């Protein structure tokens, strides 16, 4: 087993107070003898699922809660079971953020939302609207300054504007069928952003470091950032305020709210130690103070300490932005959603694609898993049972993709029956455990090779062949898991290619009669 027993390794992002966290570790080590190592790897949110899948990684991972449902769905996190008395020390809505499929999958630490950060010496009155920023920038450029710089590389920072006039990720329970990435609100916000770039009020290449340095040196009047940033601003002696984000088309900017949370690796042989550290050392007044003093956490989950911090006007502004925003969903398709929108924003800002092209692709990318599952699940089930699903189907594409797959998929099963049968007789499929062991095979087979529509039809057509078998041996319950497996394999390893082909519209086009 890869993770070492008798110590704690912790991963946390490099913008958080990891020196403070290490101080809490020192205190844990003092009491118990157990060494605590804090690390801050680049791209840790993409690295964790890769390493944890193989049984490796940190004992504890810290991230906003949006990534944790994906982790939990993949079996990477231990269920946490604090008692009533500990649960009652934290705000109920923070626990809701870390609930997935009825189980608690992490400990909530703190509530974070973006705010408008402004230099009070340059801009005694910050703008109320995004619409007035171009004029303010022109005024400021005549004095050697700029109005606003913020990270354009990460969609978390552009999202408040995109969402203002109507963009949304997943509607309201969260409806995974209803995605608002390329609606009219979304387009208007992204367009306003690209116009700021086109008119030289911002630069498409601005990232976290460039924006932070410009603000902290007094060269730009505003930035958009989170509570973590306030420490470095204090160091710089900029006279800053923290306030409400500007409105767009009369409506508030809607930041996605995150709950910084701590999850325990399912492979860790140190779960009792991790729970003891998190509950009795970190999530205490002193523990959170030590972290907070290094980089501010925002509104902490711990009611006792939150009451002390609540008086701070920067925190009050954070909560006001948070109330106008929306708690991020934690569903497993969040990762895909962020990856598509990141790409959309970068390509739109750079002029690689137009706003319409960019957000079209993002909408495709964000809907891809669900749309694929629907198609694949329907085809496997109808093949296995001999009757189609009567529920309505998005709808036109799905219906036509299913019609196409019925032609080409039946061809493949028919002409390749003997290899199919042979490969299904080799494997001793008879229950959910074997199907479990199929993705593995499919992952090494499907990936290793060319990516084209024929190889995709092959995977799905073999899927159907298996489903038929499953039905005859009264293992019908295993079909939907089979469809989820095939779908995951397809959309994880071929996402970029699929988005390039216009998704399933492409599939319909390619095999068109
Ligand atoms: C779960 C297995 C999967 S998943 C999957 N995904 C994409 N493509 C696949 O196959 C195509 C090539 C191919 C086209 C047409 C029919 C078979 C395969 C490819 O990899 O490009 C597969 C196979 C696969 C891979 C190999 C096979 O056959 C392997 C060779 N023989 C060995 C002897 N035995 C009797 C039959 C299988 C068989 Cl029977 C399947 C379903
Ligand atoms: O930009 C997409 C990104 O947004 C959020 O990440 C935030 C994070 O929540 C904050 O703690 C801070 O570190 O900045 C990050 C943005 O760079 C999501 O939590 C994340 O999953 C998503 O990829």
């Amino acid at each position: 087993m890869k993770i070492e027993e008798g110590k704690l390794v912790i991963w946390i992002n490099g913008d958080k107070g990891y020196n403070g966290l290490a101080e809490v570790g020192k205190k844990f080590e003092k009491d118990t003898g157990i060494k605590v190592t804090v690390e801050h790897p680049d791209k840790l949110e993409e690295k964790f699922p890769q390493v944890a899948a193989t049984g490796d990684g940190p004992d504890i991972i810290f991230w906003a809660h949006d990534r944790f449902g994906g982790y939990a769905q993949s079996g990477l996190l231990a269920e946490i079971t604090p008692d009533k008395a500990f649960q009652d020390k934290l705000y109920p809505f923070t626990w809701d953020a870390v609930r997935y499929n009825g189980k608690l999958i992490a400990y909530p630490i703190a509530v974070e939302a973006l705010s408008l950060i402004y230099n009070k010496d340059l801009l005694p009155n910050p703008p109320k609207t995004w619409e007035e920023i171009p004029a303010l920038d022109k005024e400021l450029k005549a004095k050697g300054k700029s109005a606003l710089m913020f990270n354009l590389q990460e969609p978390y920072f552009t999202w408040p504007l995109i969402a203002a006039d109507g963009g949304y990720a997943f509607k309201y329970k969260y409806d995974i069928k209803d995605v608002g990435v390329d609606n009219a609100g979304a387009k208007a916000g992204l367009t306003f952003l690209v116009d700021l770039i086109k008119n030289k009020h911002m630069n498409a290449d601005t990232d976290y470091s460039i924006a932070e340095a410009a603000f902290n040196k007094g060269e730009t009047a505003m930035t958009i950032n989170g509570p973590w940033a306030w420490s470095n601003i204090d160091t710089s002696a900029v006279n800053y305020g923290v306030t409400v984000l500007p409105t767009f088309k009369g409506q508030p900017s809607k930041p996605f709210v995150g709950v910084l949370s701590a999850g325990i690796n399912a492979a860790s042989p140190n779960k009792e130690l991790a729970k003891e550290f998190l509950e009795n050392y970190l999530l205490t007044d002193e523990g959170l103070e030590a972290v907070n003093k290094d980089k501010p956490l925002g509104a902490v989950a711990l009611k006792s300490y939150e009451e002390e911090l609540a008086k701070d006007p920067r925190i009050a502004a954070t909560m006001e932005n948070a109330q106008k925003g929306e708690i991020m969903p934690n569903i497993p398709q969040m990762s895909a959603f962020w990856y598509a929108v990141r790409t959309a924003v970068i390509n739109a800002a750079s002029g690689r694609q137009t706003v319409d092209e960019a957000l079209k692709d993002a909408q495709t990318g964000s809907e891809l898993y669900r749309q694929s599952l629907e198609i694949i699940s329907r085809y496997l089930r109808e093949q296995a049972t001999g009757a189609a699903d009567t529920a309505p189907m998005s709808g036109a594409t799905s219906r036509k993709a299913l019609e196409t797959l019925r032609r080409v998929g039946d061809g493949v099963q028919r002409n390749h029956e003997t290899a199919f049968q042979g490969m299904l007789r080799k494997l001793d499929i008879k229950n959910e455990d074997d199907v479990k062991s199929l993705s593995r095979v499919m992952i090494h087979v499907f990936s290793d090779g060319v990516t084209n529509w024929g190889r995709i039809v092959t995977l799905i057509s073999f899927g159907a062949f298996v489903a038929k078998h499953l039905k005859t041996i009264n293992q019908e319950s295993c079909i939907e898991p089979l469809a989820e497996s095939i779908t995951d394999v397809l959309v994880r390893t071929k996402r970029d290619w699929l988005v390039k082909q216009r998704g399933w519209d492409g599939f319909v086009e390619f095999f068109h009669v």
